[PDB]
């Protein structure tokens, strides 16, 4: 039986385990993505969190988004991980909903290891669902699949069941992808650990690309909730 041990269902305000990011990072959160992170484009509104992506110019950026973590904070090792999101939809849009390995401080990327529960391009009808680790080479490895969505404006639920053994993605209870991370095989021992929650909208980058519809900004990300559960 799973038991909830922690959530922000964003009733009135922004709970307490959020960090919020702001700025370009390096080289754009290390994906060329154009948009500086502030606190002011995240607000709650009708009990959802709001991340709104705008087409403004602010510290040499041409967008703004938010950005916002648990680092710190709320940290997680295994459980079914979830958030009740509804998805904008517009060119250059690349929201996501996605772990990192509290680790992060000294192994760094890849090696701190990342759940993506949810990511989108763009107007696909489709998110993904992905790991990023570095395997027993020292590579930079992925897994990942994608699942069909045929109405991301409308909410869905989000979630990861993560345990020792394996990771499952699913959309609205719909398992969609799996990968087993058993005994730390292919060097994803890296998910055995204790990992933080992180909730954003990059606008362009590496994968949705540099084409921006920006008559679709505003954009605005709704999530309901996130919540976690664990046996
Ligand atoms: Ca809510
Ligand atoms: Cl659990």
């Amino acid at each position: 039986d799973y038991n909830l041990v922690w959530q922000d269902e964003f009733d009135d305000g922004i709970g307490p385990d959020w960090v919020f990011e702001t700025g370009m990072g390096y080289n754009g959160w290390g994906n060329n993505e154009l948009q500086y992170y502030r606190r002011e484009n995240a607000a709650v509104e009708n009990g959802n969190l709001v991340i709104t992506a705008k087409h403004e110019n602010f510290g040499g950026a041409q967008y703004t988004s938010a950005r916002m973590k648990t680092q710190g904070r709320k940290s997680f090792k295994y459980g079914k991980i979830e958030a009740r999101i509804a998805l904008p939809s517009g060119q250059g849009l690349w929201p996501a909903f996605w772990m990192l390995g509290n680790n992060i401080t000294s192994v760094s990327w890849p090696a701190c290891g990342e759940i993506d529960i949810m990511s989108r391009i763009n107007n696909a009808l489709q998110t993904h669902g992905t790991i990023h680790w570095s395997d027993q080479n020292g590579d930079h490895a992925s897994y990942g699949d994608d699942v069909g969505v045929s109405d991301p404006g409308q909410y869905h639920i989000y979630s990861v069941e993560w345990d020792a053994n394996s990771i499952k993605w699913f959309v609205d209870g719909q398992q969609f992808n799996e990968v087993d991370i058993s005994n730390g095989v292919n060097g994803t021992g890296e998910f055995q650990n204790e990992f933080f929650i992180l909730l954003n909208m990059a606008v362009g980058g590496d994968w949705p690309g540099f084409d921006v519809d920006q008559s679709k900004l505003p954009a605005q990300m709704l999530v309901d909730y996130v919540r976690v559960y664990q046996k």
